[PDB]
Parts: structure tokens; C-alpha cells; sequence
């Protein structure tokens, strides 16, 4: 019975319904471009809905020893953060029909982003712990910059209504995106000012908007369709 359960079972919720709401609409749907999209963006809450659930039943915890302490850390998080990031900007990477190579640089940044902020997560040492989040930034800020700059760029081709849903997605993806290494500081990984119970809820909150309202609005826009 951990304070943080509620806030698990809540973000279970979310995700699951998402999930839900999403295949129901994309079963439904004959256009194999949007079809594409919901095929993506579906699978993006159905990852998140197993690691949330794991989760909540007390799965993809562990303790590590630092500062002096017994510190608990959420693993499972990871390991829906590796598929789920790189499947955002798989969406954002179709609507404006980035590049093969640009789509295969920021998908090794974001394994790189996953895996070092995972280990800065893991390690025992507490100094270090913090070389690993500056490096895990670092990728996730060559991620917004392309995001930012060169996926407008090519929107910039794009039909006006397709640029349109590509803009409010990205900047949904910045804002959202630019808040995970602030709460990692701050929180159980970090410093651990805020507690954990409040930083899943941060977490829950920045999770559920950056995959089910994400979805809800590209899957909503006439942008997906071929
Ligand atoms: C029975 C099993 C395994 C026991 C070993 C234990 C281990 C983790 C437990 C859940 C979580 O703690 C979160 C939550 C706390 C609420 O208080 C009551 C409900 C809930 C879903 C718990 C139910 C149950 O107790 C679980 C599944
Ligand atoms: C559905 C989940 C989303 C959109 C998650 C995004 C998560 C990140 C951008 C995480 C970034 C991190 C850093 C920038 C450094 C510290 C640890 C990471 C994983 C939290
Ligand atoms: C023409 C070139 C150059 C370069 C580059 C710049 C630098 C740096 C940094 C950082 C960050 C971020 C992000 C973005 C976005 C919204
Ligand atoms: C006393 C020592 C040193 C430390 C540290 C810092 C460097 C922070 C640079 C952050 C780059 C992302
Ligand atoms: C005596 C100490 C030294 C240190 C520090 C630091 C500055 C490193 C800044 C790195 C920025 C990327
Ligand atoms: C598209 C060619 C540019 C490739 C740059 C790859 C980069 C970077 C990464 C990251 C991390 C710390
Ligand atoms: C893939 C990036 C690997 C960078 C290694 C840096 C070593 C950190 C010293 C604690
Ligand atoms: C001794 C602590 C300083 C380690 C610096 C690691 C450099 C990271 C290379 C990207
Ligand atoms: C806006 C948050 C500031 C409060 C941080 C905390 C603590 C003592």
C-alpha cells in the first residue's frame, strides 16, 4: 500500500480507456494512411497501460542505495518510455514525411535519452547519478531542437491543415517533453525534494497528456488522411 498507488491506478485508468477509445476508432476507419497513424498512436497508451498496471501491482520497483540511503526507483517507467518516445516522433516524423536518416538519428537519440537516464537512475554513486541525467538532456535536447526546427521546416511543404495539426502536436511535445528531466532533478531519482507520492502523480499527469491527449488530437484532425 504505497501513497503513490492511487495515483497508478488513476494513470491505469487513463491509459487503458485511451487505449481503448483509440482501437475502437481505428478499427473503424478504411484509409491506410490513417490507418497508420492509429496503428501507432494506439500502441503508444497500450504500452504505457501494461507498465502503469505492472506497476501498481507493486512490479518494476527496486531499491538503490544512495546518499546514504535506501532510495526506492520506478524502473517500469523505462521500460514503457523506450517504445513510447520513439513512437511519438514516428507520428510527428509521418505527418510531415521527415527524412529515413533524420527518423533513424532521433530514435538512437531517444534510446540514448531511455537508456542513460535509466542507468543515472541505477547508480550507486550519488554524484554520478547526475552525469547520466546531463547526458540523457543533452540527447533529449538534440530531440526537441530537430523536432522543433527541422520537422517545421519540412511541415512547411505540407498542406496548411497538416502543418497546422504537425504545430500544436510539437508544441505539445516540447512543453510536456521539457518538463521529465526538471521532475527527474527534483524528485526520487534526484534530489529527492519532492516526494515520490507527488512525483507520480507529476509524472501521471505528464504521461496521460503526452500519449492519450496527443492521440486525441491527431486522431481527431483530418491531417492523418491519404
Ligand atoms: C496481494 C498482492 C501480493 C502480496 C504479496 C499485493 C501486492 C501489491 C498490492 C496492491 C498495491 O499495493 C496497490 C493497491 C494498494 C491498496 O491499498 C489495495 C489495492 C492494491 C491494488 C494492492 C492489492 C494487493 O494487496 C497487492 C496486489
Ligand atoms: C509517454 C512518455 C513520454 C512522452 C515521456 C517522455 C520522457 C522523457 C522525455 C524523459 C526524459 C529524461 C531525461 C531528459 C533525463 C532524465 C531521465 C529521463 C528518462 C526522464
Ligand atoms: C545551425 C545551427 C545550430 C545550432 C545549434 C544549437 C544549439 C543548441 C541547443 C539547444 C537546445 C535546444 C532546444 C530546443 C528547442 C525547442
Ligand atoms: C564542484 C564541482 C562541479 C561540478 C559540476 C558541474 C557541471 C554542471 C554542468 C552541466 C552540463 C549539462
Ligand atoms: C575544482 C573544480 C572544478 C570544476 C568545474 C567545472 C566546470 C565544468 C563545467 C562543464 C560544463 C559542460
Ligand atoms: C542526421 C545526421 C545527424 C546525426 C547526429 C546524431 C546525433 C546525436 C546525438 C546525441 C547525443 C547525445
Ligand atoms: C553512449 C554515451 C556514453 C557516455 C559515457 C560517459 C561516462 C560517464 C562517466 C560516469
Ligand atoms: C568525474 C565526473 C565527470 C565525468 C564527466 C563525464 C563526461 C560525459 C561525456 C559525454
Ligand atoms: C513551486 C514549488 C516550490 C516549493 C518547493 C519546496 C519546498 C520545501
Amino acid at each position: 500500500g504505497r501513497p503513490e498507488w492511487i495515483w497508478l491506478a488513476l494513470g491505469t485508468a487513463l491509459m487503458g480507456l485511451g487505449t481503448l477509445y483509440f482501437l475502437v476508432k481505428g478499427m473503424g476507419v478504411s484509409d491506410p494512411d490513417a490507418k497508420k497513424f492509429y496503428a501507432i498512436t494506439t500502441l503508444v497508451p497500450a504500452i504505457a497501460f501494461t507498465m502503469y498496471l505492472s506497476m501498481l501491482l507493486g512490479y518494476g520497483l527496486t531499491m538503490v542505495p544512495f546518499g546514504g540511503e535506501q532510495n526506492p526507483i520506478y524502473w517500469a517507467r523505462y521500460a514503457d518510455w523506450l517504445f513510447t518516445t520513439p513512437l511519438l516522433l514516428l507520428d510527428l516524423a509521418l505527418l510531415v514525411d521527415a527524412d529515413q536518416g533524420t527518423i533513424l538519428a532521433l530514435v538512437g537519440a531517444d534510446g540514448i535519452m531511455i537508456g542513460t537516464g535509466l542507468v543515472g537512475a541505477l547508480t550507486k554513486v550519488y554524484s554520478y547519478r547526475f552525469v547520466w541525467w546531463a547526458i540523457s538532456t543533452a540527447a533529449m535536447l538534440y530531440i526537441l531542437y530537430v523536432a522543433f526546427f527541422g520537422f517545421t521546416s519540412k511541415a512547411e511543404s505540407m498542406r496548411p491543415e497538416v502543418a497546422s495539426t504537425f504545430k500544436v502536436l510539437r508544441n505539445v511535445t516540447v512543453v510536456l517533453w521539457s518538463a521529465y528531466p526538471v521532475v527527474w532533478l527534483i524528485g526520487s531519482e534526484g534530489a529527492g525534494i519532492v516526494p515520490l507520492n507527488i512525483e507520480t502523480l507529476l509524472f501521471m499527469v505528464l504521461d496521460v497528456s503526452a500519449k492519450v491527449g496527443f492521440g486525441l488530437i491527431l486522431l481527431r484532425s483530418r491531417a492523418i488522411f491519404g
